[PDB]
């Protein structure tokens, strides 16, 4: 099926998912000089103080920390969003070396990794119905650079040894996503898509300007994961990022002057 290699990677996805060549695909390069400050944007509200993580899973493309989204507990609102969006999962994209890994780029700059906190619009009842709507999803994207360690990430890092290969999953309760956020909530925002197949165009992207720093040891543990299942030839899970796509007729707004 689909993946990140020469024969099933991003340049091949359009064959099974022709939306891959659509009009609002993600990620994109963020040209910081053509993004315009929008004063009509309300402050962004990230309310994670009562998030309930459940499980961590290696799906063969990344690892997902999945949350209990059956009540309003961890919500994104404000900024470009109408109403309330509920956190369902987070995951990362990363490279084989620190010089690549992010999906969005900033004036063509690639970061070592990118965190995606995935939320669905509560007006649509749940995730499955939300991905049938052009405003069904909001993804909060956070860049990762290599430097000082991020303490709030270590609990994720230390569990990866238990989910090395595709299909493995583990209990993962009481993880606090607030420990993954940078100081500033300055952001860019634009309408786009899921960056993995089915590549559905239902996402309001909110990409934070300030990256978080993680240590080399932490990202190296990310790179010890496997794309393959147990008992198959080992393919290290690295470079699971889609390259930037045509902006076409879209405007990126800045939340800051
Ligand atoms: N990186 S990121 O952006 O943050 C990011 C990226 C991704 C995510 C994420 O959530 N991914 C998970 C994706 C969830 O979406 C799934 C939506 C699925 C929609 O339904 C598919 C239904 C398929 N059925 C069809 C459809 C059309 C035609 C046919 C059929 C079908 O069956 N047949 C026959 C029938 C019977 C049989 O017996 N044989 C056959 O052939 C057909 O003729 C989150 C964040
Ligand atoms: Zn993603």
């Amino acid at each position: 099926h689909w993946g990140y290699g020469k024969h099933n990677g991003p340049e091949h996805w359009h064959k099974d998912f022709p939306i891959a060549k659509g009009e609002r695909q993600s990620p994109v390069d963020i040209d910081t000089h053509t993004a315009k400050y929008d004063p009509s944007l309300k402050p962004l509200s990230v309310s994670y103080d009562q998030a309930t993580s459940l499980r961590i899973l290696n799906n063969g493309h990344a690892f997902n920390v999945e949350f209990d989204d059956s009540q309003d507990k961890a919500v994104l609102k404000g900024g470009p969003l109408d109403g309330t969006y509920r956190l369902i999962q987070f995951h990362f994209h990363w490279g084989s070396l620190d010089g690549q890994g992010s999906e969005h780029t900033v004036d063509k700059k690639k970061y070592a990794a990118e965190l995606h906190l995935v939320h669905w619009n509560t007006k649509y009842g749940d995730f499955g119905k939300a991905v049938q709507q052009p405003d069904g999803l909001a993804v909060l994207g956070i860049f990762l650079k290599v430097g000082s360690a991020k303490p709030g990430l270590q609990k994720v890092v230390d569990v990866l040894d238990s989910i090395k290969t595709k299909g493995k999953s583990a209990d993962f309760t009481n993880f606090d996503p607030r420990g993954l956020l940078p100081e500033s909530l300055d952001y860019w925002t634009y309408p786009g898509s899921l960056t993995t197949p089915p590549l559905l165009e239902c996402v309001t992207w909110i990409v934070l300007k300030e990256p978080i720093s993680v240590s080399s040891e932490q990202v190296l543990k990310f790179r010890k994961l496997n794309f393959n299942g147990e008992g198959e030839p080992e393919e290290l899970m690295v470079d699971n990022w889609r390259p930037a796509q045509p902006l076409k007729n879209r405007q990126i707004k800045a939340s800051f002057k």
